[PDB]
């Protein structure tokens, strides 16, 4: 965690920023978070933009090539990021980047606040390079081939997005989702060829043709905005999880083709920080993590 740091911007605002950082090396998530929080002498609620940024990696190893008639491998199907508040009703998640669905390939976006305590959120990042917003942070991050969508259990105490694989080319075929199914084929999404001759174990569409987020990693960059009454004098926690669902995608000889096959969520992966919030000092201390894995 850096000390923090006290900006006078200019006789409204007062921002006081601490980035933390926590990870578990095994798992291979990072989480880098970033805490602004934003004093308003002409807004009577406390604000703290909350930036988690960092890797999860996919999960993805390469199946063994000599498999000849069946072979499977894990990959990233989804990836989860949620943020929530605990212990003190006077803390709120008020607003949050992204907002909406996204399937773009890049996700760009900028969340400005206003003098006042408004919150506003642009498309690109100009929005948060022209400077003028008394105070902006931005988000920037790849996605080609998956889409984000915010979790429905969204609410006041919590935000989170899913990140899930939602349209993969295979060699200009497609597009396949973690579900595609054909009568014959099955679910195509990384096979090969239907009658090829190869081993099963080389009868997947190579390695650098998959997205990047299906068998390299994830970097998240997301925002959340919280509110804090004034006049609570109240510390609280703010929860974040990272999350990884590892597909199993398998094929096989069936007599005259292949068949390939995805089975959704078969290892859950999951890293969790939780920091407890001084809101007077403007001050986050670490004080748990948790990993699980469900199938290791
Ligand atoms: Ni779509």
């Amino acid at each position: 965690i850096t000390p923090v740091s006290e900006k006078k911007v200019d006789d409204k605002i007062t921002l006081y920023k601490t980035t933390a950082t926590s990870d578990n090396d095994k798992l291979n998530i990072s989480q880098i978070l970033t805490f602004n929080f934003i004093k308003d002498k002409s807004y009577d609620k406390d604000t703290l933009v909350l930036k988690a940024a960092g890797n999860i990696n996919s999960g993805y190893k390469k199946p063994n090539p000599k498999d000849y008639n069946y072979s499977q491998f894990y990959w990233g199907g989804k990836y989860n990021v949620s943020v929530s508040s605990e212990s003190n009703d006077a803390v709120n998640v008020v607003d949050y980047a992204p907002k909406n669905q996204n399937e773009e390939f890049q996700v760009q976006q900028t969340l400005g606040y206003s003098y006042g305590g408004d919150i506003n959120i642009s498309n690109g990042l100009s929005g948060g390079l022209n400077g003028s917003k008394s105070f902006s942070e931005t988000i920037n991050y790849k996605q080609e081939s998956y889409r984000t969508t915010i979790d429905r259990k969204t609410n006041h105490k919590s935000i989170g997005w899913g990140v899930e694989a939602h349209k993969i080319m295979n060699n200009g075929w497609g597009p396949y989702g973690r579900d595609s199914y054909d009568p014959t084929y099955g679910n195509e999404l990384f096979l090969g060829g239907r009658q090829s001759s190869s081993n099963a174990g080389q009868n997947f569409l190579p390695t650098h043709q998959m997205p990047l987020l299906a068998r390299g990693n994830f970097n998240p960059e997301f925002i959340s905005v919280l509110s804090h009454k004034q006049n609570d004098t109240k510390k609280s926690k703010i929860k974040v999880t990272y999350q990884r669902e590892m597909d199993r995608y398998t094929n096989q000889w069936n007599r005259l083709h292949w068949v390939g096959n995805n089975y959704k969520n078969q290892n859950t992966v999951t890293f969790t920080s939780t920091y407890e919030v001084d809101w007077q000092n403007h001050t986050v201390k670490l004080i748990g993590t948790d990993s699980k894995e469900t199938n290791p």
